[PDB]
């Protein structure tokens, strides 16, 4: 059953050229709002040598604020969930995969996720450590047969304001027949503060209608 409150536990397993690391942590939100707020801590691997943010979006659409009238790919998938997978090309020939798992226990939700990245250079703004956030987004999201397909073009904010350009293409996927919706865009809010070694992250995330 899904709360107006729903917690999460997460844990990630992931890679960037070579450093191996993972991470921890717990969220809470209001899925019906679209609203969540997670606190993440580096288990393994840490401290992290690249920008927290190529993580971020990998840590759930259950959090969607979707209209009443247009069928709720995510929450439909409940009580058993739904799993994804991912491509980030950046425009500096960096690449990243990642995929996750999103289940239920006793608790809340469980996330489980990989990331691996390459070829991010060794003297550039994520090596260094330069990423402030990400634009807010607007992902399209078509139906395809069973599936969901996302596209979304991502700007990460570097100190200075300059921005960097990556492409990001997901497969939603749910373990049963739902309900498909029409093609519609999910728009995205994801901003990331710290809390001493707490790497804490909000996302607002509302599904519209095109025209």
């Amino acid at each position: 059953v899904l709360k107006e409150n729903m917690k999460t536990t997460y844990h990630m397993d992931g890679s960037v050229d070579g450093h191996y690391f993972e991470i921890e942590g717990e969220g809470t939100g209001n899925p019906f709002k679209g609203e969540q707020e997670l606190k993440l801590r580096v288990t393994k691997g840490g401290p992290l040598p690249f920008a927290f943010d190529i993580l971020s979006p990998t840590f759930n659409r259950v959090f969607t604020d979707y209209p009443e009238d247009m069928p709720d790919y995510f929450k439909q998938s409940l009580p058993e969930g739904y799993s994804w997978e991912r491509t980030m090309m950046y425009e500096d020939g960096a690449t990243a995969t990642a995929s996750a798992r999103i289940s239920l226990d006793k608790n809340g939700f469980v996330h489980k996720s990989t990331f691996h990245g390459e070829n991010f250079p060794a003297n550039g703004p994520v090596m260094k450590k330069k990423g402030v956030d990400w634009e807010p987004s607007s992902e399209t999201i078509t139906p395809e047969d069973g599936i969901l397909k996302g596209d979304v073009e991502m700007f990460l904010v570097l100190e200075g304001g300059q921005r960097l350009k990556a492409l990001f293409q997901t497969t939603y996927k749910a373990n049963k027949v739902v309900k498909m919706p029409p093609r519609h865009k999910i728009e995205h809010r994801l901003v990331r503060s710290e809390d001493g070694e707490t790497i804490q992250l909000q996302e607002h995330a509302v599904a519209k209608y095109f025209t």
